[PDB]
């Protein structure tokens, strides 16, 4: 009996009318005294309906250009479905009914079947567009990933950016392509049997192009702040519906299979029904199989068990892994010892911090909650993602950090890709890409200068505002064809094939998973009715024979995969083997 709060009849923004009657324009404003729509250059006074609601229908169709005029001030539509001249410009009317979908036989993807591949549209290809990205879909399918995780697409200011400065949440960022180019990308992925997930940012708006306060200051609150401005007020139903409307758009209208909610700890809401709960209600009302993941550092199972999200990006695994390989201790890396015993524990528990004191200076508190309620697929694990690369001063990848070998990098892949937790890969990870993923932006004027200065002071650091920083982060596809890149790629292919094919690795129950260590050798054991598998990873500096590893069970004898392609059951420094 949950009823969506959304009715296409009353949708804010510009919506094509039935029977070729044109377009219905609607907005909410709490403060304007005069209200008009300017369509293709001509102003028309809008009708006041009460509650600050304004409406007008005109015989203009899809492609018409418009913005609103509030007390005589031309103001972009926060509900714009496309912004071909960027975030300060006219919106375009978009008709979602016109695209010829061919994906009727696609029915989404379960979390337990996801192997995520995180894509940044602007750097994934030379062109940095959906159309170029679509041409790489067969490669991704053959690689063995099953779900593309697309970094945010909401329009932001400038000609490149990560996407976290999104300001017009309903409008796909024009430099990447037109709405129909995005649809073409999703449709193509579905035809290849790949899921497509979108990163969405419901905890803040970017600093340039967010005009919501021009309509109603009450979308926001001074009670708390975001990175960029006033906090998003989830006590205000129009603010609630701005994001639930947006979620429903991406899933229903663009055929996304799921959403990754950025920084959920900062979606502050003291309402009886939390916004996260209402988001899950709203997306499920669509009557599909769409998923919701949270990027949440609190180690809080209630995200799944109470808000009814599907899973959580849980960095404890990532952090324990990186500290194991580098020994680094800056910032949140100080929360982890690393090493075989530490990794065994973190995997055993899903996340490490279940309520114990987090001693990181400046952040001290009792962090996390018991993980018992959560099942293996509920944890999303990785050894690389946009933040864990880009939030480093030089944006270097794991194999490029000081004191990491390619052997260790390959061992880390075997651990990640054989665990029953839901894995994510960052673009180019699979071939040990030579290119960094640096923080880049392209804000205007004083704001751009402030970003450059901010980055410099925070940590030569590449200037986020420089074109070179963006270009240096572009994938070099040709390099995967050779040398160690090709070697790494072969291993990734073999691992993803084993994950797909191996009847014991199909396990998705923490009940069947055990871990432990002998010195610097980590072991991870899976036992089901289909058989037994053991992953051994030598995290030491010396050579270890599998036969000499002390285990509380008899080690299986058949060598299924060795990260360095060795014939014998022996582990060089940093190497791993799967036995069965
Ligand atoms: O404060 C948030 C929640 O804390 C508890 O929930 C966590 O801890 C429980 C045991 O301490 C677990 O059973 C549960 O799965 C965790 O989410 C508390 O039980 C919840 O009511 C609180 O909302
Ligand atoms: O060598 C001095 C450091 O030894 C430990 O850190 C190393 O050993 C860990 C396993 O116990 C690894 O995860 C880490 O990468 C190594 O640097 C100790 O934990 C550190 O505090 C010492 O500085
Ligand atoms: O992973 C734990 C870390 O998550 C980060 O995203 C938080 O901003 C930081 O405060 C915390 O140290
Ligand atoms: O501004 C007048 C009213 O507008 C809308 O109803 C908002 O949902 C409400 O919270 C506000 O009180
Ligand atoms: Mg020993």
């Amino acid at each position: 009996s949950f009823q969506t709060q959304h009715d296409p009849r009353t949708r804010l923004g510009a919506t094509p009318l039935p029977g070729g009657a044109g377009t219905r324009f609607r907005l909410w404003t709490s403060t304007a005294r005069t209200v008009a729509v300017r369509v293709n250059g001509t102003e028309h006074v809008m009708t006041s309906l009460g509650g600050g609601i304004y409406e007008l229908e005109l015989p203009v169709g899809p492609g018409a250009r418009y913005l609103f005029v509030l007390d005589g001030v031309p103001t972009p539509d926060p509900y714009a479905r496309f912004l071909p001249d960027g975030v300060h410009g006219e919106a375009e009317v978009v008709d979602f009914g016109t695209f010829d979908w061919t994906d009727a036989d696609w029915h989404g993807i379960k979390l337990a079947d996801c192997v995520f591949y995180e894509v940044h549209v602007g750097t994934f290809t030379p062109e940095g567009t959906y159309r170029a990205a679509a041409e790489k879909l067969p490669y991704l399918k053959e690689l063995g990933v099953t779900a593309i995780q697309v970094m945010p697409l909401a329009a932001f200011d400038g000609q490149r950016g990560w996407g976290y400065d999104g300001a017009a949440f309903y409008a796909p960022y024009a430099p990447y392509g037109r709405p129909e180019d995005l649809m073409a990308l999703v449709d193509a992925a579905h035809r290849l049997g790949l899921g497509v997930f979108l990163d969405v940012v419901y905890n803040h708006f970017g600093p340039s192009g967010n005009y919501l306060s021009s309509y109603a200051p009450s979308y926001f609150t001074d009670r708390f702040s975001s990175a960029w401005g006033m906090g998003l007020d989830y006590a205000e139903p129009h603010m609630r519906r701005y994001v639930t409307g947006n979620a429903r758009m991406w899933l229903r209208d663009y055929h996304f299979d799921g959403l990754r909610l950025d920084a959920t700890p900062y979606m502050t809401d003291d309402s009886e029904t939390h916004i996260l709960t209402e988001l899950a209600q709203e997306i499920h009302e669509l009557g599909g199989t769409h998923l919701l993941l949270a990027e949440d550092h609190r180690n809080l199972p209630d995200l799944v068990t109470v808000n009814h999200l599907d899973g959580i990006w849980t960095d404890d695994f990532h952090h324990e892994t990186r500290v194991t390989l580098t020994g680094e201790q800056e910032g949140y890396y100080a929360g982890y010892r690393g090493g075989a015993e530490a990794l065994a524990y973190t995997i055993r528990r899903g996340w490490r911090y279940e309520g114990q004191f987090w001693a990181v200076k400046g952040e001290e508190h009792e962090r996390g909650h018991p993980s018992d309620a959560l099942e293996a697929p509920n944890f999303v694990y990785c050894i690389q993602n946009h933040d864990q690369i880009g939030n480093r001063p030089l944006g270097e990848r794991l194999h490029q950090s000081d004191g990491v070998t390619l052997h260790e990098y390959r061992g880390a892949a075997a651990l990640l890709l054989t665990l029953p937790m839901t894995p994510l890969l960052f673009q180019g990870q699979e071939w040990a890409a030579s290119t960094p993923f640096q923080f880049f932006s392209d804000h205007a004027g004083e704001l751009g200068q402030a970003v450059s200065e901010g980055r410099k002071k925070e940590f030569d650091v590449p200037d986020p505002q420089a074109e070179q920083t963006f270009l240096n982060s572009k994938l070099n596809w040709a390099e995967r064809e050779g040398g160690e890149h090709a070697r790494t790629l072969r291993l990734y292919r073999d691992l993803l094939r084993l994950r797909r094919e191996d009847p014991v690795l199909h396990n998705r129950q923490r009940e069947n998973l055990t871990t432990g260590h002998d010195g610097d050798v980590l072991w991870v054991r899976t036992v089901t009715g289909a058989g037994e598998r053991v992953l051994l990873w030598n995290l030491g500096q010396d050579t270890r024979a599998v036969a000499e590893v002390k285990l509380p069970f008899t080690v299986p004898r058949r060598l299924l995969l060795h990260t360095e392609g060795r014939e014998d059951l022996t582990l060089g420094a940093g190497e791993a083997v799967l036995v069965g």
